């Protein structure tokens, strides 16, 4: 059961609720279109507080519904605020593409998360190739790399360290501790 | 369902988290991941030098998701009390010897495993390289060496309290309060 | 459905039962009942580390880890606890009342207790482990039972069960009793 | 949908029925519905240690632990206890219906009455023969305690596989009064 | 039941196979494709020049499963007389049109679709493969350009027999012999 | 249904198939497929020590275990091993397809080879992380071995999650012949 | 589907390796499996006392009780029986395969041999009986392997597997081999 | 499936019944009562003299399955050889010790219970009734006093054929035919 | 499975067929219409072979389906042919009542069967009576016992031990061993 907070005149919310108070959004587990829908509302949300000031998107993911994951970068793209994406745990598939997908220079992990751009295996062949064709973009556009080194790279199915994944151009730092 | 405390009111594991105390119970997911790091971080803005009591009885679960939570316990400046009740095996282990040196404890009667038990289909190289973090880890915080790790990592056994102790994986063994 | 009392304030019953420092351990026990009872446990420790906790027991048994937590919290706080077995107190329920506070381990007249084991643990375990928990049990009701292991360990090969008299001349329970005293 | 009442407070049909001391034995009795029943029983005694207790039942049996502790509870408190029987009492419920205090056990006309133990599950683990039969002479004692009558009469009893009316759960020694109106 | 027919007695379907008949029927998957193709080259064992009677009722099925029924087609020498019986979609219709030419031939009631309906999960990269298969061996043996059959073959639609025939698809629709 | 065939006698297609030395790799390889596949190959091997056997293969792979039976198999038998490909031969399936005879390991045109170890089940109990790449070595092995390609092809292929063509699975060593016709 | 070879008569297949005194042992070992080995096992004795049986194991292992049954028909039959291990032989599988006539327990080259036992019997047993199993198993490794109580006992521990080459070491396999000597 | 054995050809299960075997595998209920007494009076109708061969590797079963079977057994006149292969545990050691006395035998690593694990839904006084068929049926072909068998059939333990021997369940323990 | 066994030329059956052989019926386990119509075929069956040879019927059973339990004893009553009934294992409900409708003195049961007469518990409530007073007038039939007997007898739920139901007049023998 998610547990109470207390807040200071006072007030008491839900502990999730309480990370959305400091524009903190939690993309955990799978995505799909409720995923979609409740991280879009958020993002949405928090840009109404304030135009500029930076959101936080925790990511910890292993992939889902490329659509669902669209959605969210197109809206990840759309709001002014920055966005410092962090990688705990995992972001395979889907969910690295929302890791490498933040403001250059605020995208995160932590020391031992596992990071994969290489998708884990009804609709027309065309349609299919037509979604890897955007992928293949979307993680050229903020890798900084070519569409020759995007394909070849999803083509290996393997992780990657945040070593490896910062000097690929997914993410920015590697943190430890709070500077 | 939760009993309700009276205080304004919380429920009992509200009131626990009151007390800075964060449960880790029974097998650990991305859900039990995001919902430990929640109250992790959220003990540390309200105070970054009190420190944190964190309860494991726990039989492991996904090891992405036990290093989710190793490494928001790394990231936090709070010191950190681990406690192990019932029983730390698998992931649950890693976590009770990622506690703050000197405050890892133990009851008596509870058991420690690091054997791991035999979150998409994964490649042979990359349980490998889960297998090699775990060998890190253990051996940095129990202080042994990786050779000692591997071989300890293997038999299928649990130890004591006592035996644990040892090993490195925590440090007081208590019955009461002294 | 569980019902509402109002006192003012209105509690469901369950919780108004811990506003008398009183802790139901009924049905199996898991790792849930278990960190159930731990928080109440520890939660009225802080109340009064000195105030007696009441424990009902109504069990067939459960989990060994998830029983012994239990028991090593019981050990662990100041209060002295009082047992109570109604209904029955099989497998690790009989091992929980028969760790209340010396003097303090009661039962009503027509309950059942066993010891033996039936059949334990999360996870499939090897064969040493699982006499190694048997060891720990028989250490456990050696103690608090003041028997001796072979005492313990032919009782628990009985598959059967103890009247609340038995239990009483046995060790588990100390006084059997139909009334408000 | 349980439907909310008000007396200024408003509960649900039940808490209310609570606050008129009324504990509801409705269906089959597992060890969640004695300790609920158990909860409501110590509750009631502390309000007042000699106010009554009425206890509606109608109930096929269940569990004989679980009974027995909700009979053991009511052996235990100091206050009278009204015991009601509509629609039926079988197995363990008729036990609980002659456990109630000796001139205040009562009943509705069209109700049943069965002390036949049908063979609710019988014991919360699969237990052995020899324990099988010592709840069932606990239930002989427990029985012909309540109704005098001798042992070798509940046993025939109880054999008998049928139902009794509330005019025979009378003159058997299990229920008091069988009413129609107040 | 499958019933029985008489010196000798086979079921229904065994007397079937002394007359060289093959009935790709339901679904086709791996299990189909190795009945069918057991029987492709005992046939031709028995004959390489007496010709194999194709009987196919099929809505399609896996991709794999279906070339190589295909690939063994081309591989025996026989002639081969397709014969599509109540539909013959995706999979199905392609066994349909690789026949020997002019031997391929529908009832005059029958479905056919080149349309394919949207054994281990692959990447986007292996069904266009699959797909430029499925677009070359059309291509084969309608002789109609492959822009005509990347066109056609998506939308989603059924031809009538003599529709399909327009196309290159079967040769022939009989009502009666 | 099977059907049944006359050459007097009269066995299934099946059965048909085996006397004429054709053993057939249909489906997943699990331990039942194992031990039938090898069954027939030590039986073929009795009727004649030097014959060749034909063994048709089209699998998407299975328990490792259970197919690296089957391998070692075909190595232990003296006799010339012709492996087919139709349809597809990915994960052991490619194995036993690269582990035929150097010469006669063909192809149709349209099937797909992998050699990539898609993550049937991998073992028949949940195992070890270091028993699990204990097997993969074992595989990095029988595919260098049957392929002449170094240690490091072979690791960097069967991490690309990509099939080949018959073509392809020619240039890499997989195999040898690509037949349309006889 | 099981094939037919035509020999005349025409057997299965499976049928057709039993005129060659040749036993499957495939898959996991349950009384089924049991009761269909002895049978064949006492069946092959009477055809021939001497002449020796071939045990061919691809196992993960199985009931206790169940393949202990297995193992002491082998020891009863006066026959020489030939152990051949492919692809595994886990559990109790490893078992029956150390449990050949010495000098004539073989392994292919790419199999993989566990004496650890995983996680037992068709009900549910008190955890001296776990063990009692446990010590029976302990004497017969000892026993064939020849190793000691305390190497014997250290390697059940290690979860892990034996390539045909260890195995042979410790003493389970006698021959390795690839093609027919 | 079942092998074919050649002699006229009969299946491994009728060959073993040919050398008047009769095999009782695995759980007892009313259909294996039904098999192994239709094999007893087909062995005693081709001869009564000759000995019936049974092997019982059973956990157990309904307790009036197995009484059917020990019935028929103390029915028919032939000689009886029973054999506990794997184990006889409940109603399996009672047909186990139902032998004929002399040649009741046990392979030497299986196991004997009498302890009873805890067709319709039965009263208390007959699952009573039913235990007591079974105390004297017990203490009969084991010649104990009626109280050594209930106390022995209340420990919930095995027993090896060595101590299934001293209790008088059965007479040999061969290793190998002596 | 089903054993087979061979005669004497020579020709084989399974051992069930081989107990038909000998005019030894089956009725094991609950009682439903099939059972009633593999019993009646075998019943109708042994008759055409004699009309005066013993038939011998072996009763396991729990009980079963009340019409279909009627239906074989009405065939019982119709052929010829005497009837030994044998009580092995149990016989409950329906099977007590094959029991006792065997030929008078040729009702048998071994030491150790259990017996019972009362039946352990759609249609309306008058059909379910109407088929409990047919039950009362067969059991009394057979057992010479009155309507006072039976119904009393009926409503103890308890079985009877083999010399319980032969001085009840359920069954005539108890062997132990053939005379
Ligand atoms: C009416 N409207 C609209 C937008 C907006 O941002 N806000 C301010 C707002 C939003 C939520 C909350 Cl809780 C408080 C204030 C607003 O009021 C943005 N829409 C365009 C858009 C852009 C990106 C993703 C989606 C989706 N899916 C939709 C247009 C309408
Ligand atoms: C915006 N923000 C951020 C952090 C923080 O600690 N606090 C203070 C805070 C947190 C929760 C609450 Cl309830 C109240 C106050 C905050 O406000 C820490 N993040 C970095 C981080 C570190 C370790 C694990 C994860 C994950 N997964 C993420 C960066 C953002
Ligand atoms: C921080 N802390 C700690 C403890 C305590 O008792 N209290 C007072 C408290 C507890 C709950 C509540 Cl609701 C209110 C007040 C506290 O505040 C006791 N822990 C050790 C311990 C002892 C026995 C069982 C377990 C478990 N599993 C753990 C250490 C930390
Ligand atoms: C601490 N305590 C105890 C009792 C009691 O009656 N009351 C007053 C009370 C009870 C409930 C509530 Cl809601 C409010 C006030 C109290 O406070 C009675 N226990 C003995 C007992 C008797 C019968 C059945 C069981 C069970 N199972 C247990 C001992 C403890
Ligand atoms: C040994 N052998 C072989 C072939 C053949 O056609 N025949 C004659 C034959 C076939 C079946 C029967 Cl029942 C009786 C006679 C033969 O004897 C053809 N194989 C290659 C092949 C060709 C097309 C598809 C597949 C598949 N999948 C495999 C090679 C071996
Ligand atoms: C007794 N025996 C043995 C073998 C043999 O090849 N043949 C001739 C034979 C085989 C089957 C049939 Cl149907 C007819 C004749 C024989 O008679 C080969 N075994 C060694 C072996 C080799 C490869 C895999 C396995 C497995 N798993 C086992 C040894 C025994
Ligand atoms: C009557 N009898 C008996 C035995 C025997 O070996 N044979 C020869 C025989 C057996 C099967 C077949 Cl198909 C053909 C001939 C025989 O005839 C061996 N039994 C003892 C025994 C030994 C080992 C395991 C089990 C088990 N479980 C049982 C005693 C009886
Ligand atoms: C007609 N009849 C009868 C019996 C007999 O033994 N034989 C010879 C026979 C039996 C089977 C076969 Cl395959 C071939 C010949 C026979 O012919 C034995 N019955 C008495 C009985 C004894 C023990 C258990 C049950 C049961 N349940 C029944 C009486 C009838
Ligand atoms: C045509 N017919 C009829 C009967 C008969 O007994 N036999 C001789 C016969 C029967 C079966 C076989 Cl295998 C061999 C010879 C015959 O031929 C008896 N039916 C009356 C009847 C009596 C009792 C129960 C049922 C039922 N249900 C039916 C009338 C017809």
């Amino acid at each position: 059961l998610i547990p109470i907070v207390v807040e200071q005149g006072e007030r008491a919310y839900d502990i999730y609720s309480r990370l959305l108070r400091e524009r903190i959004v939690c993309v955990m587990g799978p995505i799909d279109d409720s995923v979609a829908s409740l991280v879009i509302a958020q993002l949405l949300f928090l840009q109404s507080e304030s135009n500029k000031k930076p959101i936080h998107m925790y990511i910890n993911s292993p992939g889902g519904v490329v659509t669902a994951g669209l959605a969210i970068y197109d809206t990840m793209q759309y709001i002014l605020n920055p966005i410092c994406t962090w990688c705990v745990g995992q972001a395979a598939s889907m969910g690295s593409l929302l890791l490498a997908a933040g403001t250059p220079g605020m995208r995160h992990s932590l020391p031992n998360s596992r990071i994969m751009i290489h998708q884990p295996s009804a609709i027309q062949a065309e349609e299919i190739m037509k979604l890897k064709k955007q992928l293949y973009n979307i993680y050229a556009k903020h890798t900084k790399q070519s569409l020759q080194v995007i394909e070849s790279a999803m083509e290996r199915d393997r992780y990657m360290s945040p070593m490896e994944a910062q000097e690929f151009g997914i993410l920015d730092k590697v943190l430890v501790h709070p500077p």
